Order: structure tokens, then C-alpha cells, then sequence
């Protein structure tokens, strides 16, 4: 609720974020450098998706898991368009952090150019997400809204998460850290 992440928050979204439609719904999508962006994994990317109402071609998609193959519930995707996105890997955390203020930042056709203060960050760790075991989560107290997936969990100075799912007045992300994007 401070004004510094909201502050980086826009700067973040401006220039790095767009709205992307897949066969299951509408979400918030963060370009982190080149052409490689972060989706939650139940957006389920085609071999297209829609990225600003435009039809984008996806060359790579990889669906994150732990070394024990346990789900990590983020979708990095690769794809195939010219202009690059500002390299924003500085901001990413080397492991899961914890911070006292946030803000999560949506951008849909249901919720345009929306930012959140959710207040505390937790760690939360090991959950069961719709019956699949799922670790890295993060958890946030907020009343939450369907169609936030995607969303843009952030800090002063930190990208801290994708958001990845809610109900009630608890939404949780999954942590974005910096060796997922190693090379």
C-alpha cells in the first residue's frame, strides 16, 4: 500500500505486460526478457495464443516442476515476435521472499489497468492446488475476484510472483524466481 511498489509496479506493467487469451480463458501475461513471458500452467498455451487481440505463434512452451517433478504451476512460453522485452530478471528473487506490502497488478478485459494492495506476503510453501500437489506458493490475504490469473504480484523493486489462484479473501502466486530464466 506504499507508494514505491506501486511506482514500480506501473513502470513493470507499461512496459513488459499484455493481455493474452488461450482456449480456457483471458489472463494477465509478464514478458521477463527476450521473447520469453510467464503464464500460469492452467492458461494451457496453444501452439498460438491471442496477445493484444493479435494471434501470436508460441515457439516453446515449458511447464515448471521442482527436481522431483513436483508442480510449480507457472508456464514460461517462448514467442515468435520481433520486439524483445526489457530484461527485468534483475528484479527477480534468487528464493522465495517475503515482503510487508504489495501489490498485485491485473490487466483484462474485465479488469483493465487494475492495481491491488494486498499487504503481506507469506511463504506458504506446499498446497494442494485443485488436487494436484503443487509447492513455492505464496499467500495473500485480499477479496479475491475470478479472472485475476496471471496477475503480477510485485514489490518495491521485486517481481515476487504470478498469481495463480484465490477464493474467498486468500489468493496465492506462484514464486518467480531468477534460475528459472538461466540462459
Amino acid at each position: 500500500m506504499k507508494g514505491p511498489a506501486f511506482e514500480f509496479a506501473v513502470a513493470m506493467m507499461k512496459r513488459n505486460a499484455s493481455t493474452v487469451k488461450t482456449e480456457y480463458g483471458e489472463f494477465t501475461m509478464l514478458g521477463i526478457y527476450d521473447r520469453w513471458a510467464v503464464l500460469p500452467r492452467h492458461a494451457k498455451p496453444g501452439p498460438t495464443i491471442l496477445m493484444n487481440d493479435q494471434e501470436v505463434g508460441v515457439l516453446d512452451a515449458k511447464e515448471l516442476v521442482d527436481k522431483d517433478g513436483t508442480n510449480l504451476e507457472l508456464t514460461l512460453l517462448k514467442l515468435n515476435r520481433n520486439e524483445k522485452f526489457r530484461d527485468i530478471r534483475g528484479f527477480l528473487a534468487r528464493e522465495e521472499v517475503e515482503v510487508n506490502e504489495a501489490v498485485l497488478a491485473i490487466n483484462t478485459s474485465k479488469f483493465p489497468n487494475m492495481y491491488i494492495p494486498v499487504g503481506q506476503v507469506t511463504d506458504y510453501g506446499f498446497l494442494n492446488l485443485g488436487g494436484t500437489p503443487t509447492k513455492r506458493m505464496l499467500v495473500y490475504n485480499f477479496p479475491t475476484r475470478a479472472g485475476q490469473c496471471g496477475g503480477v504480484l510485485m514489490s518495491t523493486g521485486k517481481v515476487l510472483g504470478i498469481h495463480v489462484g484465490g477464493n474467498g479473501h486468500q489468493g496465492f502466486s506462484a514464486a518467480l524466481l531468477r534460475h528459472y530464466f538461466n540462459e
